[PDB]
Protein backbone atom coordinates (compact mmCIF):
# COMPACT_ATOMS: atom_id res chain seq x y z
CA UNK A 1 0.00 0.00 0.00
CA UNK A 2 2.50 3.16 0.97
CA UNK A 3 5.01 3.14 -2.39
CA UNK A 4 8.33 2.47 -1.84
CA UNK A 5 11.65 4.42 -1.88
CA UNK A 6 10.06 7.70 -2.38
CA UNK A 7 10.30 9.07 1.36
CA UNK A 8 12.95 11.95 1.68
CA UNK A 9 16.06 11.54 1.88
CA UNK A 10 19.33 12.39 3.72
CA UNK A 11 19.24 15.72 2.40
CA UNK A 12 15.87 16.72 4.76
CA UNK A 13 17.96 15.93 7.84
CA UNK A 14 19.84 19.38 8.49
CA UNK A 15 22.15 19.68 11.51
CA UNK A 16 20.38 21.71 14.58
CA UNK A 17 22.37 25.26 13.64
CA UNK A 18 21.52 24.66 9.60
CA UNK A 19 17.95 24.42 10.57
CA UNK A 20 17.78 27.65 12.91
CA UNK A 21 18.91 28.96 9.86
CA UNK A 22 16.83 28.33 7.27
CA UNK A 23 14.16 28.92 10.39
CA UNK A 24 15.47 32.27 10.74
CA UNK A 25 15.19 33.22 7.05
CA UNK A 26 11.88 31.67 6.20
CA UNK A 27 9.99 33.70 9.71
CA UNK A 28 11.84 37.09 8.18
CA UNK A 29 10.51 36.18 4.62
CA UNK A 30 7.18 35.65 5.94
CA UNK A 31 6.56 38.61 8.55
CA UNK A 32 8.25 41.57 5.59
CA UNK A 33 5.86 39.89 2.71
CA UNK A 34 3.02 40.61 5.37
CA UNK A 35 4.19 43.69 6.50
CA UNK A 36 5.27 45.08 3.46
CA UNK A 37 1.42 44.74 2.06
CA UNK A 38 0.36 46.62 5.14
CA UNK A 39 2.24 49.64 4.56
CA UNK A 40 2.72 49.82 1.05
CA UNK A 41 0.12 52.59 1.56
CA UNK A 42 3.03 54.99 2.65
CA UNK A 43 5.61 53.26 -0.12
CA UNK A 44 7.57 51.71 2.54
CA UNK A 45 10.31 49.28 2.43
CA UNK A 46 10.91 47.48 6.13
CA UNK A 47 14.91 49.32 5.10
CA UNK A 48 13.53 52.82 4.50
CA UNK A 49 11.38 52.22 7.54
CA UNK A 50 14.40 51.14 9.79
CA UNK A 51 16.33 54.21 8.13
CA UNK A 52 13.32 56.63 9.10
CA UNK A 53 13.30 55.26 12.40
CA UNK A 54 17.29 55.29 12.76
CA UNK A 55 17.09 59.04 11.54
CA UNK A 56 14.64 59.69 14.37
CA UNK A 57 16.12 57.69 17.18
CA UNK A 58 18.87 60.93 16.10
CA UNK A 59 16.93 63.79 16.62
CA UNK A 60 16.06 63.25 12.90
CA UNK A 61 19.18 64.90 11.24
CA UNK A 62 22.63 63.17 11.42
CA UNK A 63 25.54 61.87 8.86
CA UNK A 64 25.66 59.23 6.46
CA UNK A 65 28.77 57.71 8.52
CA UNK A 66 26.76 57.95 11.92
CA UNK A 67 23.80 56.76 10.56
CA UNK A 68 25.64 53.82 8.93
CA UNK A 69 27.40 53.14 12.37
CA UNK A 70 23.94 52.73 14.47
CA UNK A 71 22.16 50.33 11.78
CA UNK A 72 23.28 46.93 10.36
CA UNK A 73 23.14 47.15 7.00
CA UNK A 74 26.27 47.93 4.81
CA UNK A 75 27.36 51.30 3.75
CA UNK A 76 26.28 50.40 0.39
CA UNK A 77 23.06 49.67 1.02
CA UNK A 78 22.25 52.33 3.47
CA UNK A 79 23.31 55.16 0.81
CA UNK A 80 21.48 53.78 -1.91
CA UNK A 81 18.78 53.75 0.43
CA UNK A 82 18.93 57.41 1.19
CA UNK A 83 19.71 58.34 -2.14
CA UNK A 84 16.09 56.70 -3.20
CA UNK A 85 14.94 58.46 -0.02
CA UNK A 86 16.09 61.88 -1.01
CA UNK A 87 14.36 61.15 -4.40
CA UNK A 88 11.45 60.84 -2.32
CA UNK A 89 11.09 64.21 -0.59
CA UNK A 90 11.96 62.00 2.58
CA UNK A 91 15.93 63.16 3.61
CA UNK A 92 17.24 66.75 2.76
CA UNK A 93 21.25 66.31 1.84
CA UNK A 94 23.00 69.51 2.66
CA UNK A 95 26.89 70.43 2.18
CA UNK A 96 28.00 70.84 5.55
CA UNK A 97 29.47 74.47 5.84
CA UNK A 98 33.93 70.21 6.56
CA UNK A 99 34.88 70.13 2.88
CA UNK A 100 32.70 67.02 1.19
CA UNK A 101 30.75 66.03 4.46
CA UNK A 102 26.70 65.59 3.92
CA UNK A 103 24.00 66.35 6.49
CA UNK A 104 21.37 64.38 5.94
CA UNK A 105 18.02 65.33 7.77
CA UNK A 106 14.19 64.15 7.62
CA UNK A 107 11.73 66.63 6.03
CA UNK A 108 8.52 67.45 7.74
CA UNK A 109 6.78 64.75 5.18
CA UNK A 110 8.99 61.87 6.14
CA UNK A 111 8.45 62.82 10.06
CA UNK A 112 4.61 62.87 9.39
CA UNK A 113 5.10 59.07 7.46
CA UNK A 114 6.73 57.99 10.07
CA UNK A 115 4.00 59.32 12.69
CA UNK A 116 1.76 56.95 10.46
CA UNK A 117 4.19 53.93 10.20
CA UNK A 118 5.19 53.53 13.30
CA UNK A 119 1.62 53.33 14.70
CA UNK A 120 0.44 50.71 11.61
CA UNK A 121 3.81 48.52 12.19
CA UNK A 122 3.07 48.55 16.02
CA UNK A 123 -0.31 46.81 15.18
CA UNK A 124 1.25 44.38 12.47
CA UNK A 125 4.09 43.14 14.74
CA UNK A 126 1.71 42.68 17.29
CA UNK A 127 -0.85 40.72 15.36
CA UNK A 128 1.91 38.61 13.82
CA UNK A 129 3.39 37.32 17.39
CA UNK A 130 0.00 37.05 19.14
CA UNK A 131 0.26 33.25 19.00
CA UNK A 132 3.20 33.32 20.74
CA UNK A 133 3.78 34.31 24.54
CA UNK A 134 5.36 36.98 26.31
CA UNK A 135 7.73 34.63 27.96
CA UNK A 136 8.84 32.72 24.91
CA UNK A 137 8.75 36.75 23.07
CA UNK A 138 11.32 37.65 25.80
CA UNK A 139 13.10 34.15 25.61
CA UNK A 140 12.84 34.65 21.89
CA UNK A 141 14.92 38.43 22.08
CA UNK A 142 17.60 36.95 24.32
CA UNK A 143 18.51 34.04 22.22
CA UNK A 144 18.50 36.41 19.14
CA UNK A 145 20.24 38.47 21.12
CA UNK A 146 23.15 36.46 22.20
CA UNK A 147 23.40 34.60 18.44
CA UNK A 148 23.83 38.45 17.13
CA UNK A 149 26.48 39.34 19.96
CA UNK A 150 28.26 36.43 18.87
CA UNK A 151 28.21 36.68 15.58
CA UNK A 152 28.27 40.44 14.62
CA UNK A 153 31.83 40.62 15.81
CA UNK A 154 32.74 37.90 13.28
CA UNK A 155 32.85 40.21 10.04
CA UNK A 156 31.82 43.98 12.01
CA UNK A 157 35.13 44.91 13.76
CA UNK A 158 34.19 48.03 16.07
CA UNK A 159 32.59 49.51 12.75
CA UNK A 160 28.91 49.39 14.21
CA UNK A 161 27.55 50.73 17.86
CA UNK A 162 23.92 49.33 17.07
CA UNK A 163 21.10 51.59 18.67
CA UNK A 164 20.78 50.24 21.98
CA UNK A 165 16.59 49.38 21.71
CA UNK A 166 15.31 48.88 24.58
CA UNK A 167 11.38 47.16 25.69
CA UNK A 168 9.00 47.21 28.67
CA UNK B 1 29.23 66.28 34.87
CA UNK B 2 26.64 63.85 32.46
CA UNK B 3 25.64 66.36 30.15
CA UNK B 4 21.50 67.01 30.30
CA UNK B 5 19.01 66.70 27.42
CA UNK B 6 21.24 64.14 25.31
CA UNK B 7 20.18 60.34 26.22
CA UNK B 8 17.91 58.59 24.06
CA UNK B 9 14.45 59.57 23.25
CA UNK B 10 10.99 57.74 23.15
CA UNK B 11 12.00 56.30 19.54
CA UNK B 12 14.87 54.24 21.28
CA UNK B 13 12.35 51.96 23.19
CA UNK B 14 9.91 49.47 21.14
CA UNK B 15 6.91 47.60 21.43
CA UNK B 16 8.33 44.03 22.25
CA UNK B 17 6.89 42.68 18.73
CA UNK B 18 8.75 45.57 17.04
CA UNK B 19 12.15 44.81 18.53
CA UNK B 20 11.94 41.31 18.02
CA UNK B 21 11.32 42.14 14.34
CA UNK B 22 15.01 44.00 14.72
CA UNK B 23 17.00 41.23 16.37
CA UNK B 24 15.61 38.50 13.37
CA UNK B 25 16.84 41.19 10.96
CA UNK B 26 20.39 41.85 12.67
CA UNK B 27 20.93 37.96 13.22
CA UNK B 28 19.99 36.95 9.27
CA UNK B 29 22.04 39.90 7.99
CA UNK B 30 25.27 39.04 10.41
CA UNK B 31 24.94 35.52 10.12
CA UNK B 32 24.76 35.87 6.39
CA UNK B 33 27.86 38.15 5.95
CA UNK B 34 30.20 35.70 7.52
CA UNK B 35 28.80 32.63 6.03
CA UNK B 36 29.18 34.38 2.09
CA UNK B 37 32.53 35.09 3.03
CA UNK B 38 33.54 31.54 3.71
CA UNK B 39 31.57 30.12 0.74
CA UNK B 40 32.53 33.02 -1.61
CA UNK B 41 35.12 29.81 -3.43
CA UNK B 42 32.43 28.28 -4.36
CA UNK B 43 30.74 31.60 -5.41
CA UNK B 44 27.63 31.02 -3.37
CA UNK B 45 25.07 33.22 -2.00
CA UNK B 46 22.38 32.02 0.68
CA UNK B 47 19.67 31.78 -1.85
CA UNK B 48 21.92 29.52 -4.93
CA UNK B 49 22.74 27.21 -1.91
CA UNK B 50 18.92 27.20 -0.41
CA UNK B 51 18.19 26.19 -4.18
CA UNK B 52 20.79 23.65 -4.70
CA UNK B 53 19.75 22.32 -1.56
CA UNK B 54 15.88 22.22 -2.40
CA UNK B 55 16.60 20.77 -5.75
CA UNK B 56 18.69 17.60 -3.79
CA UNK B 57 16.15 16.74 -1.51
CA UNK B 58 13.71 16.37 -4.72
CA UNK B 59 16.59 14.27 -6.31
CA UNK B 60 18.42 16.58 -8.49
CA UNK B 61 15.57 17.35 -10.76
CA UNK B 62 12.26 19.25 -10.85
CA UNK B 63 10.19 21.54 -12.19
CA UNK B 64 9.78 25.50 -11.50
CA UNK B 65 6.52 25.36 -10.09
CA UNK B 66 7.03 22.30 -7.59
CA UNK B 67 10.96 23.86 -6.84
CA UNK B 68 8.89 27.17 -5.88
CA UNK B 69 6.46 25.79 -4.11
CA UNK B 70 8.65 23.38 -1.68
CA UNK B 71 11.08 27.15 -0.92
CA UNK B 72 9.81 30.08 1.26
CA UNK B 73 11.35 32.61 -1.89
CA UNK B 74 9.04 34.66 -4.37
CA UNK B 75 8.64 32.64 -7.65
CA UNK B 76 10.07 35.53 -9.46
CA UNK B 77 12.73 35.40 -7.18
CA UNK B 78 13.48 31.54 -7.74
CA UNK B 79 13.25 32.42 -11.49
CA UNK B 80 16.11 34.60 -11.31
CA UNK B 81 18.20 32.54 -9.26
CA UNK B 82 17.67 29.59 -11.06
CA UNK B 83 18.54 31.46 -14.70
CA UNK B 84 21.96 32.91 -12.89
CA UNK B 85 22.69 29.41 -11.79
CA UNK B 86 21.68 28.50 -15.09
CA UNK B 87 24.26 30.54 -16.81
CA UNK B 88 27.16 29.45 -14.22
CA UNK B 89 26.12 25.80 -15.50
CA UNK B 90 25.24 24.34 -12.27
CA UNK B 91 21.39 23.95 -13.68
CA UNK B 92 20.46 22.38 -17.15
CA UNK B 93 16.43 23.65 -18.19
CA UNK B 94 15.40 20.54 -21.11
CA UNK B 95 11.83 21.16 -22.16
CA UNK B 96 9.52 18.83 -21.26
CA UNK B 97 9.23 15.97 -24.22
CA UNK B 98 3.31 19.14 -22.28
CA UNK B 99 4.56 22.04 -24.84
CA UNK B 100 6.16 25.14 -22.19
CA UNK B 101 6.75 23.36 -19.54
CA UNK B 102 11.13 22.94 -18.55
CA UNK B 103 12.25 20.46 -16.38
CA UNK B 104 15.01 21.83 -14.03
CA UNK B 105 18.13 19.09 -13.24
CA UNK B 106 21.57 19.78 -11.45
CA UNK B 107 24.69 19.89 -13.40
CA UNK B 108 26.93 16.83 -11.79
CA UNK B 109 29.40 19.94 -11.10
CA UNK B 110 26.44 21.92 -9.61
CA UNK B 111 26.25 18.28 -6.94
CA UNK B 112 29.96 18.27 -6.13
CA UNK B 113 29.72 21.70 -5.45
CA UNK B 114 27.12 21.31 -3.34
CA UNK B 115 29.11 18.04 -1.58
CA UNK B 116 31.81 20.68 -0.42
CA UNK B 117 29.51 23.42 0.44
CA UNK B 118 27.04 21.42 2.73
CA UNK B 119 30.28 20.32 4.17
CA UNK B 120 31.75 23.55 5.08
CA UNK B 121 27.97 25.77 5.43
CA UNK B 122 27.57 22.74 8.53
CA UNK B 123 31.17 24.11 10.17
CA UNK B 124 30.48 27.59 9.48
CA UNK B 125 26.83 27.47 11.64
CA UNK B 126 27.68 24.84 14.46
CA UNK B 127 31.05 27.56 14.96
CA UNK B 128 28.49 30.63 15.12
CA UNK B 129 25.73 29.05 16.97
CA UNK B 130 28.04 27.61 20.08
CA UNK B 131 27.46 30.37 22.46
CA UNK B 132 23.71 29.18 22.56
CA UNK B 133 22.83 25.95 24.78
CA UNK B 134 21.63 22.48 22.85
CA UNK B 135 18.22 23.66 24.92
CA UNK B 136 18.23 27.11 23.53
CA UNK B 137 18.73 25.95 20.01
CA UNK B 138 15.70 23.54 20.20
CA UNK B 139 13.61 26.13 22.15
CA UNK B 140 14.95 28.82 19.05
CA UNK B 141 13.26 26.72 16.19
CA UNK B 142 10.15 25.80 18.09
CA UNK B 143 9.35 29.44 18.47
CA UNK B 144 10.51 30.00 15.01
CA UNK B 145 8.83 27.96 14.09
CA UNK B 146 4.87 28.61 14.83
CA UNK B 147 5.84 32.58 14.25
CA UNK B 148 6.26 30.92 10.31
CA UNK B 149 3.34 28.71 10.87
CA UNK B 150 1.05 31.70 12.10
CA UNK B 151 2.57 34.07 9.86
CA UNK B 152 3.20 32.12 6.35
CA UNK B 153 -0.71 32.04 5.72
CA UNK B 154 -1.66 35.69 6.22
CA UNK B 155 0.20 36.09 2.26
CA UNK B 156 0.86 32.28 1.12
CA UNK B 157 -2.69 30.62 0.78
CA UNK B 158 -2.00 27.03 -0.02
CA UNK B 159 0.94 28.33 -2.26
CA UNK B 160 3.92 26.65 -0.37
CA UNK B 161 4.08 22.79 1.16
CA UNK B 162 7.51 23.97 2.10
CA UNK B 163 10.28 21.00 2.47
CA UNK B 164 9.49 19.51 6.14
CA UNK B 165 13.39 19.56 7.48
CA UNK B 166 14.06 17.53 10.50
CA UNK B 167 16.95 17.25 13.14
CA UNK B 168 18.33 14.43 15.29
Amino acid sequence: LEVLFQGPNEFETLELEHLLWVNITQVKHSIERAWTRELKSLNLSTEKFAILHELMCLGGESTPHTLARRIVFEPHSVSAIVSRMEKDGLIIKTKDLKKHMVRIKLSEKAIDTFYQALEISNRVYKQMMASITREEKVELSKTLTKLRNHTLPLTHKHTKTLTPFKYI
